[PDB]
């Protein structure tokens, strides 16, 4: 139906250039590592074990290849421990492909110190456009490790004018290399807005993925999102009642609403799971637990899609939105 | 007079113990290396020259040891770019002395979501604690380099509930420690509430030095402050004009009035200079290059020392802010 138009390069994941048809089945956003700011001054107490967390996620891999997932996008931003040689070691491990992302997280959590002291100096928009650019078309810290996918990220109240500098240097490094724009919205607020902006700035609708979605319960709120051409991720399946998230039920039938209105080319699913903390590992308070129980990459393979399937989602269905949407979207 | 009272360990420098008598004059807040939070994010378009940060470093070093400085203490917080490691190897390629800290900077500017999202879920306080504790008995990053200071932090409006989970911890290895601490102030503000809270929590006022004192010109601000025991830094001295930083004709004016008033022994004197940027390098717009000018670690030395001594400070006082008063508070 509607193709990416314009620029674009091969799908680019940790270990070299991939045809969209060897994607096969994919999980749009991920996180292998993830550290929220300020992890690395805790870094006496709170070291990286390599050669653990590379068996803990090297087993998650083979366990997401059993149940024929073969890829995943790693959405980590710059800001929050992104680590493309890690996230090599990995794939070269298992043989599970993994895109890596080039951006900053939102203003709310991000580590916006450096980038507002760098815009209050001068053109901060251009430079994050050499650095997204470079990341995309050259390599990651001299690694030759490129970035597949963009990330951005958005504020509950407000694409802030911070966060407004991310998304004008990607949209221009999206109209001329073709990359795919992948974001997180917060609190349910700002998906419209996201698909709005992106799109008045010449981005490609077919190369826009519209994130966090599932964190609104009113599908008025994702049919206008979709009304700009873009796709949309319910991404934080399982992750049950924390940072404002409603429940798995609630978005299934948010979901089932939406395939029922012919959106299955335009919808895809993901977990936002992290597979290994970075800082000190999180203590999950007792009354939490339930919150996190099924907030794990394997929840939809096990029990998301049996279930949409019982409902009546087709098989056709379920191929469009974890094999189709991201073979065309990343591919 | 007032000398430091309970649990103490000599001077820890980044080379090993030093007696007080061997600290000499000392620069007692500056910057070898420095990176605001979010730096880590542009590695690829602003990675770390080690080979050129360590030649410009042990350059500067060396030009401090010309004037006498044998000690700098490195105040950098563990979010900013603190490097242990390479301040180890500025102190034994050159022989200058260089303490290094532990801590986190301010809400307003500093990485603070991890310690916020630790603190949602438990005693944030004690996990805080147990890192400054073993970065200074111990050692930062399994090293074996240890912190000399502790380095605390405060919002212009209110030490916020964030920083005060710092306090309490520093207040808390200081009492069973002895190590000293060492503030910023935002915008000249909190100087006296800083005093009252630490004091208050049981922390030695002859090992707690309130910083970034000079950034108030009302001199009852100071006097309010150094009613509480503790001493006062004018450690931006050179920085005119930035982030609120008044002239150093107003900063001199006001420590003229305290020195005349007796308080030689409470007073120091830095630069909160930055010897290399992490990141990007900083492109300082023409008309901003006054505000920094003098904004370097040979200011005091070549221009403030003399212009306190033809103004009627004795070679006595001079020696007791940059020498005496060192001693006592580090070593
Ligand atoms: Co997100
Ligand atoms: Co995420
Ligand atoms: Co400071
Ligand atoms: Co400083």
């Amino acid at each position: 139906g509607d193709a990416p138009g314009g620029a674009h390069m091969t799908a680019q994941t940790v270990t070299g250039a991939v045809a969209a048809a060897q994607l096969g089945a994919t999980l749009p956003h991920e996180h292998v590592i993830f550290g929220y700011p300020g992890y690395a001054g805790d870094v006496t107490l709170g070291p990286f074990d390599h050669a653990a967390a590379l068996a803990s996620c090297t087993e998650t891999a083979r366990a997401l290849l059993a149940r024929g997932i073969q890829t995943v996008v790693d959405a980590t931003p710059n800001d929050c421990g992104r680590n493309p040689a890690f996230l090599r070691e990995v794939s070269e491990a298992t043989g599970l492909q993994i895109l890596c992302a080039t951006g900053f997280w939102y203003e709310g959590e991000g580590a916006t110190t450096y980038f507002k002291f760098r815009a209050s100096l001068g053109d901060a928009e251009s430079e994050i456009y050499e650095m997204m650019r470079t990341e995309v078309t050259e390599g990651i810290a001299g690694t030759g490790i490129r970035a597949g996918v963009i990330k951005l990220a958005s504020s509950r109240d407000a694409i802030t004018p911070y966060e407004q500098l991310f998304f004008r240097a990607a949209a221009r490094v999206q109209r001329e290399t073709g990359v795919p724009i992948i974001t997180h919205t917060q609190e349910g607020q700002q998906g419209p807005q996201q698909a709005e902006l992106l799109t008045s700035l010449g981005a490609d609708p077919a190369r826009i993925m519209i994130g966090h979605m599932d964190g609104n319960t009113d599908p008025a709120y994702h049919r206008e999102t979709l009304r700009h051409g873009v796709s949309i991720a319910f991404d934080r399946i399982g992750l049950q009642g924390m940072v404002g998230t409603p429940t798995d039920a609630e978005r299934l039938s948010v979901l089932t609403t939406l395939l029922g209105e012919g959106y299955a080319d335009r919808l895809l699913l993901s977990h936002d799971s992290i597979w290994h903390w970075l800082g000190r590992p999180p203590a999950i308070p007792e009354a939490a637990l339930p919150a996190v129980k099924d907030w794990h990459p394997l929840h939809i393979s096990d029990d998301i899609l049996p279930d949409l399937r019982r409902r009546g989602i087709t098989e056709e269905q379920v191929g469009q939105m974890t094999v189709g949407n991201p073979a065309r979207l990343f591919g």
